């Protein structure tokens, strides 16, 4: 009669279907054009404008996703992805996400399911161990950690955390006078996060960076802005220095900003969304030197870490602090209630993803599968300086390399020839690189971390934008670019 | 040599391997234990202190899953889970989240994939018309919709907007004196998006409701609390009127409370997190009446629309409202193809849309309405042989599929509190089935939510039979005595 929409078989047979489309989206991915070349509003047209009043087969419907659904996607895990940032997949992490949308339990509390509390706890000691985070940072110490979706809404955790510290002691009225600080370098994230939180829009600071230091935030250009807030009248409380800024991977030196930090009493956020994952290595490490001075630690694992979407690491060293902010019960009184360190009351299980992760592949592994991306960036960024027509435009950090096709005002010209350059580049299908105005400089990003990216492809790319060079300014005429 | 994470062969072997694994899952879920039975700690211990440096088998972490997870998992999706609200799923939602997964795509804008964009307004029109909504909600009318995590999330995105819509006229100096309206009822998505958002703690207001109206909130009793807020200077800001409580599944009125924020200039948000779904029928449709004059709407598709964790359905009548707040653009460009990142708290948006896209593809709008049908009436069934036992009582009207009684003793409430936590903690303990209880009214009553899907009537008739061999148990050994304390 009426079949359960839950029924183990039915369950076991499409599932099975449905892993084989995927394994051979996995094995034939390379043919797609990688940006979708679908123009806005074709989805509409092609499916009905209400919903059917009768089942459809699972059969018709996967056909849909091939014929209607495949075209509007844009392959981040194609291996001639190299646009934006990874979205870092593996085997392990499906399979996590998979066993925790099979056991679709709710995280409400530890009650709810046990094991989706305790095991995030695990994996984020383990994790952070991998990490050489100070004891601060981990329950085996006296800090703690927790899995969020995205890195905007656990710097929002943070920030309100920061910002309930600061006004439970002076008073609620001053919200109009915290300043949140970060530098032109810094994206949505902050200031987002500032804007949901009730700072005013006239406090948040993107201070300015400089090519000197290769737009890394100075502790000094802070201390000169701090100044000036609090000549001001305004009240500096959070600072969120980023290590693999978003435009040109730029590094922020941790250490001397918490240092400006402690001195007005401010929060540190280290942001390490995309980058962090990197310090598993030993050589890496360097780079979030000063987390021990930090209030907080973020990145995300499905940037740079195999998980897939989504999976945000947050390690903080006061978690009283988020639940004195987040939590809903009473202020006096307010195992791990995980719902009071984030904005999601209903969590999903998202631990079973990073524990696949850090089981099936190992530490040894985990650290030679982020070597060999920025090797293959290395390589890519050594190509390029063997041909004189092509410039670094910053240095290289973490496996994405930033560079721009230079001319045979200037830099005006040189803007609209790159970005002529690359949307030629981009609308072949063939790879897709995505860009960054970073100095008044227009820069192409090579960001190599797509799971199935080898190292042919990376060459492959570089022979694409060769050739394509080789194109533009076969036949260059200044005119042609002074528009 | 080493293989890559992402090899498509390797894949497929370990996929197969899950989805027998799950498949195996569904049909032995009544042998465990509904709530977990392990002590607070049990997986620190049995789980090595760091990470391993070479790799582990798939067979080794599945085995492990079985022994040291599962033992810890309180089965949510057990056909015997009668507790909180539901966590509704089914296979064209799992297949859903797996081709999301799969592709694993970033819908931060329209181009890093057309399709995570597009298909979500499509849908959000197809459940939205499912739910005869006006089309000042739909992309089809002037508003639209948005598919978010928790409603929570969708709460506080809709009064962040309604906040800086009034703060950007009146000025950003009186973000302390905005006040935030619901019920006693009310859940805390309202305070916690409250606290987030920056509104004084002593500014939320959780008016009391009363058992005469069934614990819903009388916008006769709103209006008082906002002219007491008005005459001591404040400003009414977003009143969150709830269809389906989490307590006592009680529902407010919608268009009284419409009537009394129009006066006041206040944003309302319709909070139908769980029952939102059941309004698809039209015999439930009545109990979102009002909603035309709302200026947002949300419910949990997760709960009870069979997608799965997580998936929140937000309609709105002004998205521009939305992207005023939290997009990051300067203001003078936010002042004028979709962007659903501005309309949420997460840039990096997941595909979401294929969850709601398979659910309604592969059961359609007859079967699902039936689907919820089947949870009401074995919800009533649930509550006719409850009247038919004179040792209990219902302690309020069943409106969406849940069902509230309590034993009643042979103030007495103090007893009988008393009496139905001993009871329900005693039926709980046994593993056979697992309810939640509220107090309502300073009445301790227990909550029977019919939602699991595997949830069959052998099941509800079931847990009948566990309750009225506990209830002979503990009342054939009742003294005072034992519960005055
Ligand atoms: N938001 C990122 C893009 C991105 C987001 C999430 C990912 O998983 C990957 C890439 C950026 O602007 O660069
Ligand atoms: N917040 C719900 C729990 C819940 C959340 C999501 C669900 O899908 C189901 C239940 C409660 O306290 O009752």
């Amino acid at each position: 009669g009426v079949t359960n929409p839950l029924d183990p078989e039915e369950f076991r047979r499409q599932g099975h279907m449905i892993i084989d489309f995927l394994a051979d989206y996995y094995r034939d991915v390379e043919k797609y054009p990688v940006r979708s070349q679908v123009e806005p509003g074709y989805l509409r047209k092609r499916l009905p404008e209400t919903a059917p009043y009768n089942p459809e087969s699972i059969e018709t419907i996967l056909q849909d996703v091939t014929t209607e659904i495949i075209p509007g996607l844009t392959h981040w895990q194609s291996p001639n992805y190299y646009a934006y940032f990874p979205s870092s997949g593996s085997v392990a992490g499906f399979l996590g996400e998979m066993l925790s949308t099979g056991f679709n339990v709710v995280g409400f509390n530890w009650m709810s399911s046990p094991a989706a509390t305790e095991l995030e706890s695990v994996v984020m000691d383990w994790f952070g161990k991998m990490l050489n985070l100070p004891e601060s940072f981990l329950f085996s110490g006296s800090g703690g950690g927790v899995l969020q979706g995205t890195s905007c809404e656990a710097i929002l955790c943070t920030l309100t955390a920061a910002r309930d510290r600061k006004l439970n002691k002076i008073g609620r009225e001053h919200i109009g006078r915290l300043v949140v600080y970060g530098s032109d370098q810094t994206f949505c994230a902050l200031q987002k996060a500032a804007q949901v939180a009730g700072i005013n829009p006239k406090n948040f600071r993107a201070i300015k960076t400089f090519k000197e230091n290769s737009f890394g935030l100075s502790a000094a250009t802070l201390r000169e802005v701090i100044l000036e807030d609090i000549e001001a009248g305004l009240i500096p409380l959070f600072v969120c220095p980023t290590v693999g800024t978003t435009s040109s991977t730029a590094v922020d030196p941790i250490s001397p900003i918490c240092e400006v930090a402690k001195e007005y009493e401010m929060w540190v956020h280290v942001d390490a969304a995309y980058a962090g994952s990197a310090c598993i290595c030993p050589e890496f490490r360097h780079f979030i030197d000063g987390v021990e001075e930090a209030d907080s630690f973020s990145l995300n694992a499905h940037k740079w870490f195999f998980t897939t979407l989504d999976c945000c690491c947050l390690w903080v060293k006061d978690p009283s602090a988020l639940v004195k902010a987040l939590s809903t019960n009473p202020e006096y009184l307010r195992v791990v209630d995980y719902k009071d360190w984030q904005i999601a009351l209903s969590r999903r299980f998202r631990s079973l993803k990073l524990w696949m992760v850090l089981r099936s592949y190992g530490v040894t592994n985990l650290r030679n599968f982020l070597r060999s991306h920025v090797k293959m960036a290395k390589t890519f960024e050594g190509l390029i300086c063997m041909d004189g027509r092509f410039e670094i435009t910053v240095p290289r950090t973490f496996a994405m390399v930033c560079f721009r096709l230079l001319p045979p005002e200037n830099l005006v010209l040189a803007n609209k020839l790159n970005q002529v350059y690359l949307e030629t580049v981009n609308a072949t299908g063939s790879v897709y690189m995505t860009h960054a105005v970073v100095g008044g400089v227009y820069m192409i990003r090579f960001a190599v971390g797509s799971t199935l990216t080898e190292e042919r492809h990376v060459i492959y790319a570089w022979k694409i934008l060769q050739e394509h060079a080789d194109l533009i300014l076969g036949k260059f005429s200044e005119a042609d670019f002074s528009s």
